[PDB]
């Protein structure tokens, strides 16, 4: 009639029933007399070194209250929404007995962000010595303004250790420098309850937690400008892109989408017009084909004929030794800064073999094209030899990004004078000590078999997910993903609300690329991102 | 000296301690009774249709014992090596006192391969009717020879539902099967106990369930054979594909991967050869490129010229009204059943810009080709003019699947004899009362503006996830997903371990395509699925 | 609503009543026990040998525990999936007074790979001298680690006989062909008890018990290479076959199936070729037909004419019963070695009585052929008088195999290089002092009336069941089937996982062929089998 | 101590007042367990129980009639047995 979450007429196992005489035997083999073991045994969280060079007032440990301080709880929070109560944080240390040095400990209240200075000690502090023997506990209370917390709450109580009085090795010279360590462990406490069970596969209203922007492995990675696989990271102080740069508001200023499909267009050439103006057929913005690239011609030019290079007046390369041995590759070609576009080129009557295309954003001037770094319905440009004879053709077409022809140039995307915004160029400088990065992609070339580099603001999959999946990120904060090469050299990437990646070191160097990417958590953009290199 | 897993001298939160009076107020917000909520209610598991046709001695439901029957446990089984105890599985029949048809319920001991036969009822069977008021329970016990199971064990108790009196309803039809569905829900049971805690790392993370095999919309969908979108579902009692047809064993007969990238090959010529034997530059199988397609030529033919099609076998025609205004179409062309790839067509020292290519598999004999379907490193075929005079060329190339040539044809992937398989062709037939399907996907044609209809066995996104993630399913079941056209109608789809989609209706027809998809559960393979049309 | 397993409305005996004064009357005439009577005597089980050639330390009879040791229990165990408890045993010898010699009987615990030596006797050993008239009783307890066992478990306690002192017959030290038969008999202890009804018609997962691999008559036996009936057996050190040879993983290296049906192919030839190449219609492996033979020509040849058989290299063409006088019948023919097949030449314009096949596998270089050690779709041979001319005359042929042509050759199968293998050739040697075998049927010749011998690795019914059904056997074990002639002369066949048979002697002689069979258990591979013959 | 499936029938519409739907002399053969054990004996004695279930949950009108005929007779396909 009206049945409840447990109501149901029982019948029992038909041949047997659950024999509780049995299950004790399992409890007899093991020590299983109690559930929720994690409430009664400590757990590693991190460890610290403390040495004589680390002076007074330094902050060693700094962690905020939360479930993440014991990974069991990090695993159970996925079921639930909320949490309330305290945490314990064991401290253990072993010094020689000849050493000295006293070491502090402070719970701070929420809303603050501590500072490596003694003014932090103008506050109730507990000390302990490096001669300490029995470990120490420091129950961290929950000092909150609300009845409970969600999992996306950083404004919490927190803890710090700091070097009250420095370390002393009497036997040591001042040149050589030793140092003990400090091991930290945690435990949930006693008043620590979660709350508000979540029905899977729900979608948390403010948004989910970003942990799928970057695929872990590498082979799943391609850039948001050209389909070729990542190979290396590139630092710049400034970054900028609009074609597929989707922010956490799931929008942009671009025109394109995160799918590298062909590009259907139509084109209405009259007399012998190799070129024309291709018009939109599929899009999200009116008058712009989806997936269209973002790069102008460098300079004005006349699309006329075939490739041309040089070796400074004028010994043209036709091999590798000249090219790789050449000084400059000045590229006298007359269709320089365009893509290559596989070019189906259908129409009624063109019983031909569909010659190949070249494109850019630019205004035509009656035979030629002028650069213009803003797209409209008009800038779309072509050069593909539609086999025209003053017999007006009106060909349908469909293309595919393959390479580039501006040989000798720098890697694409480092010149905002060229890049094709509409009105807004999304952009960041740096933030804190953390610097931006592009992602590199080798792209193909037309005449010389070599390949040039590309710059990418985002992996595609990083942009696909943001077209769809509304996430949380306070704009002052980052989504911290951690990288590990085959060797073990790691560094942390940060990702902003806008979408532009960030990193906390001035260079990388070389590394075994079959690298992976793991999740860490949220971190504040006002802080540097870590790195262990070499 | 020693310190135990809990020992450590306390000092407490120095500014304040945790107040239980606070944490109670959290419980005052919620209705927090006790942790381990999952031991006090039920959870959805699946839902099984039961049409008129299910003659008795035919099974509906079959599930072994284990924690995977309740995801709250599935999330905790990663923390404990071992488990033990019972499990209650609720049942509830749709059709509120309207229908007839008893339905059995058997627990079998471990170590069996049950059979759709009445001999299974030569055993203690419980029956219940389709006029059931209160849902039904059937507490499964844990019968075993060892004290505690592991997570990997399978030799366990298992429940089955089987038919005992075929139903009755005058309110259904032969095509659609709206009506009976048998909801199943679970609950751990009193004696259920995990055992033998483990640290995370290890967190093996296997048990991946089908939930992302299809998106929740159409516009993401694309056939594995060709990049264009879906627009219709097609039935055929047989089914066949090999290029990208992946199974839950994460393998195939397919030389290719699920990525529509281009195809790089280094063709070579001597004097004037248009055609040559393309060779790999990227692959997973030796010799064959990735993304290389599967459709042979129909016949022997000497590719030597341009397009030509003629109506009536007495004419030549180059316009739409003449195209449709046609007795038949003839295709007097020399590259008939071929493709339209882009062909960047590079080389060292070779101007005379890139042209278009045409590719299939075929065996080449000195000026021509013939259809072979058993692809090897020799069967590759091209017809691009790389401008070769009297000398080897060493023409590197890249190619992206972009069209077709065989006008006059009206579908692809329907003649299995022309399909390219390495050695084996995956294939199925009808099952239960369910039948296979294809996913239609329009495609380009070349000289003529029209298109033609492809058959596809798999969405790419389906085939991508199978390439990677070890999804779980028995050999004789589906991973059912639902479909809802935007007229409100719906039908279900099943996915066997092989990857072939399956359906239960006899027809589809036209439908409001802007549709959705969702996951209902697991269903035994040998049963008619559900449906409702118009 | 629900009806439970034992829920109904008892109206009962309408005319009468199931009384109780009567049932006890039947009891007192026949007597009773506690619902069972096979727990009070010693069933007969088997009998084995003990001859002079079995020296000290050697073994005769290892069977593990299980209900197979009592034919009342092997019967019942088809109702249950489980068991637990011991056995009582009685063995004895039917020896003369002169036949001195001593014997042993040990229960070895589980998890042992015992040895045909004497070190086992340091375990508690029972004795039984041949002179000892009266039998002996002892027990076999179920020393196990689990709460119980399953029928698919074969890692239990096990009995072993061992020759504590060898046999002696002081009289006939000429032939050494003595007897001393042993017998074994079983009674279960009251501790014995089954568990866990198996739902009838249900199989097991680990696999069934092999007790239907061989029929119970020679009349139902035929070879896995030719349809003829068995006549006699053969021993060889090396044994091998690939055509219809299946293993207990339901696999094979073959191309064929366990049938003997007409083959159907499709010639396509011209110019009076008479040497076509057959393509496939039905198969399991592509290219190769099903039921196609496993034999290559001896050597190269050129088919034009017809038969020829001559006495020697200096003389006549025997063509009569005066041919045995040759002893070196040399077969100087047009062709040799082929297998004959009937035919049905269906070609649309061949209004003539169709004509015989003369096929094999071989390479067609030219109008001649050459040997094909290996099979492929190009290595299929025919020599028909297919009624053709200049013009192509395609036809279906519908072959069916009858006999053989390689007069004078030895029994087929010996010639390894003539035998066909795709890639792999299953092969064995001696094994634990046993010998492998073939099975000898006959096959018929072309010209003379006579019949040459043929070898076979399996009976056909042994091969149908293994393609289909999932039997159980560990690799270090056999399936012991006892073979009996019309006399009481008998022996035992073991069968490994691969399907190759084995025997524990080096000869058979001849015997009353109306023979039978019976399953007897699971003996190791190390161990010698029985032989009670002459 | 429970019930075991034996067989199944079709009491369709075109069957009338006097047909027989089921007729089996007594023996082990009314239970496929016992039949597997009659191979181990040459005798039996005692009643057997039976159970029916009709599939007309509340719909199908129409009833049946049962008789326990004695040993020696061989019943017929008429109404007279209902005397
Ligand atoms: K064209
Ligand atoms: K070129
Ligand atoms: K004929």
């Amino acid at each position: 009639s009206i049945t409840a979450p447990e109501q149901g007429t029982p019948v029992g196992g038909v041949i047997a029933e659950p024999s509780a005489q049995m299950s004790a035997a399992a409890d007899m083999a093991t020590g299983k007399s109690v559930d929720s073991e994690w409430e009664a045994f400590f757990s590693f969280h991190t460890s610290v070194n403390w040495s004589t060079s680390e002076t007074q007032g330094k902050i060693l440990f700094k962690q905020s209250l939360g479930p993440l301080l014991n990974p069991y709880l990090e695993h159970l929070a996925k079921l639930y929404v909320a949490w309330s109560g305290s945490i314990d944080v064991r401290f253990s240390i072993s010094g020689s007995g000849v050493f000295g040095g006293k070491l502090a400990a402070i719970v701070v209240p929420p809303g603050v962000d501590p500072v490596q200075s003694t003014s932090m000690l103008q506050y109730p502090h507990v000390l302990f010595d490096a001669r300490q023997v029995e470990p120490v506990i420091f129950s961290i209370p929950d000092l909150r303004s609300t009845l409970y917390h969600l999992m996306s709450d950083t404004d919490t109580t927190s803890l710090v250790i700091m070097v009250y009085n420095d370390l002393i090795n009497p036997y040591a010279n001042d040149s050589n420098s030793s140092g003990c360590i400090v091991t930290v462990e945690t435990k949930p406490g006693a008043d620590f309850k979660f709350h508000l069970l979540k029905p899977p596969g729900s979608m948390l209203t403010h948004g989910s937690v970003p942990s799928d922007l970057i695929p872990k492995s590498s082979s799943l990675w391609i850039g948001n400008r050209h389909w070729t696989d990542i190979t290396d990271f590139v630092i710049r102080p400034f970054v900028f892109q609009a074609n597929r740069h989707f922010d956490f508001n799931q929008e942009t200023a671009g025109w394109s989408t995160p799918r590298y499909r062909p590009i259907t267009i139509t084109i209405s050439e009259k007399n012998g017009a190799k070129l024309g103006i291709g018009v939109a057929t599929d899009y999200i913005v009116p008058g712009i084909p989806d997936g269209w690239p973002d790069t102008t011609i460098p300079e004005k030019l006349t699309p006329a004929g075939d490739y041309a290079i040089t070796n400074k007046s004028g010994n043209d390369i036709t091999t590798a030794a000249g090219y790789d041995g050449a000084d400059v590759i000045v590229n006298n070609t007359n269709f320089k800064g365009m893509y290559i576009c596989g070019s189906l080129q259908r129409a009624w009557g063109d019983k031909k073999i569909s010659n190949t295309a070249f494109i850019t954003t630019a205004t035509k001037v009656d035979n030629a094209i002028e650069p213009s770094n803003v797209i409209d319905m008009t800038k779309i440009a072509v050069y593909q030899d539609t086999h025209v004879g003053k017999e007006v053709q009106t060909s349908d077409d469909t293309l595919s990004l393959l390479g580039y022809t501006g040989i000798g140039e720098q890697a694409i995307g480092s010149d905002r004078d060229r890049v094709v915004r509409i009105s807004v160029l999304p952009e960041t400088g740096a933030r804190g000590g953390n610097h931006p990065i592009f992602y590199k992609n080798s792209i193909k070339l037309g005449y010389v078999i070599r390949s040039i580099d590309v710059f990418n603001s985002q992996i595609l999959h990083t942009s696909r997910q943001l077209s769809l999946n509304h996430y949380l990120l306070p704009p002052d904060s980052f989504a911290v993903y951690r990288i590990i090469d085959s060797n073990g050299s790691w560094f942390d990437i940060g990702i902003d609300s806008d979408g532009f990646s960030f990193v906390g070191v001035s260079s990388i160097g070389k590394l075994e690329f079959p690298l992976t990417a793991s999740y860490m958590g949220i971190q504040l953009a006002k802080i540097r991102l870590a790195s262990n290199i070499r």
